């Protein structure tokens, strides 16, 4: 599960 992190923050910001 490695991606969450951009997909998070993109979708946060």
């Amino acid at each position: 599960i490695f991606g969450a992190i951009a997909g998070f923050i993109k979708n946060i910001w």
